[PDB]
């Protein structure tokens, strides 16, 4: 059985530990602040707050495991924590990955319901968000539990201990099949669902006219309500046309800050960037690398497999970066921190 003599040193053995240190420092800080802010500076929690707290919980838990991984790279890739801790290290990475994707889908589906179908179902949205969150954690734990079988420690020829990121050669093909099932069900399907929600969010927002406020008095002109007292039909745009309150001209009017529109665009921008930079490259490369390891072990393919392996290492770092990028979403796409 021919095998491609893999030789990649001086790059990946510096990159991943540096990214892991960066993610630990920024991720522990941001998620500690977020978890502190939701628990002690938010009462009651809205629908999105429940999903955002769960996303922060998935990130902090994963961030908590990083020093072990950083140690492993600083210890010439020799795992000293045992078989069980290796399995738990790998399980948590995948639980964080898929839990994050599913909670991002929850936030996306929730904003679509708020933007398209807006009425005060405050407690109804909170109770449903808690129930959905529990189900999401149950789905993720169950679907990701095989990682506890596949992953584990292995003794190298030089007597060192590897903590397998995938699995042993005996279960590798089975692992690829399993990974394809989770890639399709917990990455591909949520991605199509997020895109649909975002397309419908952008469609609903672009089809509606913007409100204008007076800098002199503070009167808000609604395009749908209009101003029939002066001679403006309800439904007409601001450009189609004096202020009914104070009496100043149109020149003293500026566009109103819409909280739902701003939080929706921020979510659309941040999530799409995160899928384009982290989620999509990682899933493509994870798959490509397993495919090369299983089906492309011929001398003519070795050079290409090396490039795939190196590119995959890059995406592993990008995948981990989400843990320190996600807190930004709680302050730019989330509800204000208030205790009522
Ligand atoms: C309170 C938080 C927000 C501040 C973050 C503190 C950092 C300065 C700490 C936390 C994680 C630490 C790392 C955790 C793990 C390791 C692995 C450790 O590995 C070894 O000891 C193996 C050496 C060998 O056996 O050859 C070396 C220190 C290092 C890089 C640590 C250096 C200092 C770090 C980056
Ligand atoms: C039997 C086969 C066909 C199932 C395929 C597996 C997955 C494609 C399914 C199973 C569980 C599903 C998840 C179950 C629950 C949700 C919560 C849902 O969030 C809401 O309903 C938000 C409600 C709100 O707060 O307004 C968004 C989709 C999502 C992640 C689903 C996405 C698709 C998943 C991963
Ligand atoms: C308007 C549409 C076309 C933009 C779609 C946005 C994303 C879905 C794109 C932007 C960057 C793309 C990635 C750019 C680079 C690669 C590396 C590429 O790796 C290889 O070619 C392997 C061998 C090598 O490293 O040369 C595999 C596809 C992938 C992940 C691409 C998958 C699709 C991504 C994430
Ligand atoms: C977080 C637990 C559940 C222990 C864990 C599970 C699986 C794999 C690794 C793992 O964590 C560790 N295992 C062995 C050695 C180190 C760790 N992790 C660890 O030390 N995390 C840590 C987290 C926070 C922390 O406080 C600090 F941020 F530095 F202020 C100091 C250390
Ligand atoms: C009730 C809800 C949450 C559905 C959960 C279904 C779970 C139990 C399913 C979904 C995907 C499945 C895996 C898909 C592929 C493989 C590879 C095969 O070689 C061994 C079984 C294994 C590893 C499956 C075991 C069961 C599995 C983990
Ligand atoms: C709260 C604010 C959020 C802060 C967000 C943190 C900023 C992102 C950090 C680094 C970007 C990633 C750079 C990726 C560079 C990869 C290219 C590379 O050099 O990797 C090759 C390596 O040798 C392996 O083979
Ligand atoms: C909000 C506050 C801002 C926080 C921002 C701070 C983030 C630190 C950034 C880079 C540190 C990474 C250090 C680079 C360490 C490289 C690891 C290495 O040398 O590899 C180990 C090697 O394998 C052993 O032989
Ligand atoms: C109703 C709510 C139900 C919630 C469900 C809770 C499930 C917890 C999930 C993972 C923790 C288990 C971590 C398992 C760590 C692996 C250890 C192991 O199994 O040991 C391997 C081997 O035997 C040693 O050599
Ligand atoms: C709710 C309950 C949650 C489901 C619990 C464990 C899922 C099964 C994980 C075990 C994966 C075994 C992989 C396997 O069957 O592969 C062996 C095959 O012989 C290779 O060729
Ligand atoms: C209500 C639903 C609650 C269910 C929650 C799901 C949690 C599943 C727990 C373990 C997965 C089964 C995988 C078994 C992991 C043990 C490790 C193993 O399989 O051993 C491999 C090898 O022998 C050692 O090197
Ligand atoms: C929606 C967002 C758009 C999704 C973007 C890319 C999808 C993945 C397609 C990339 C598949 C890699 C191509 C491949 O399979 O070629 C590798 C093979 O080893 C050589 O023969
Ligand atoms: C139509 C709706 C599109 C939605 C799918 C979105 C992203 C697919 C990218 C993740 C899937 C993993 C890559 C696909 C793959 O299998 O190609 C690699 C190949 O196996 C190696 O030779
Ligand atoms: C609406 C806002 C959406 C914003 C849209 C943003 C588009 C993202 C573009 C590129 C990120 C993909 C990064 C892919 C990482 C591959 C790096 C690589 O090629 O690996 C190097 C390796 O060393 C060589 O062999
Ligand atoms: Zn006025």
């Amino acid at each position: 059985s021919f095998k491609c003599a893999l030789t990649k040193t001086g790059f990946q053995f510096y990159y991943l530990p540096a990214v892991y240190i960066l993610v630990f420092i920024i991720g522990f800080l941001g998620n500690s602040v977020a978890i502190w802010m939701f628990v002690f500076h938010m009462k009651p929690w809205s629908g999105i707050s429940v999903y955002m707290f769960n996303l922060a919980l998935a990130d902090f838990l994963y961030v908590l495991t990083l020093p072990a991984l950083i140690f492993y790279y600083f210890n010439k890739t020799d795992w000293i924590f045992g078989d069980a801790m290796c399995k738990l290290q790998r399980f948590i990475f995948h639980v964080n990955l898929y839990g994050s994707i599913l909670f991002l889908t929850c936030i996306s589906a929730h904003r679509y319901s708020g933007v398209v179908y807006p009425k005060s179902l405050g407690r109804l949205k909170k109770k449903n968000a808690i129930c959905i969150s529990v189900l999401v954690w149950l789905i993720v734990v169950v679907a990701i539990s095989p990682i506890l079988f596949y992953s584990g420690t292995g003794v190298r020829k030089n007597k060192t201990i590897t903590c397998y990121d995938t699995t042993s050669d005996e279960y590798l093909r089975s692992y690829f099949i399993y990974s394809m099932c989770t890639t399709v069900a917990m990455f591909c399907v949520p991605l199509v669902l997020i895109l649909g929600c975002y397309g419908l969010i952008v469609r609903a927002l672009i089809y509606k006219m913007k409100k204008y406020t007076c800098t002199v008095c503070g009167y808000i002109y609604n395009p749908e309500d209009g101003d029939p007292d002066n001679g403006v039909n309800p439904g007409t745009d601001f450009k189609d046309i004096v202020c009914p309150l104070c009496g100043v001209g149109k020149d003293q009017f500026e566009e109103v800050e819409e909280p739902l529109r701003r939080k929706s665009i921020y979510l659309v921008i941040i999530v799409l960037t995160v899928f384009a930079v982290s989620y999509i490259p990682f899933h493509v490369m994870k798959t490509m690398n397993l495919r090369a390891r299983l089906d492309f072990q011929t001398p003519a393919m070795c050079a290409f497999n090396d490039r795939v392996y190196a590119t995959y290492q890059v995406t592993r770092g990008l995948a981990s970066l989400n843990s320190c990028v996600n807190p930004i979403l709680y302050f730019l796409a989330g509800d204000t921190f208030r205790r009522r």
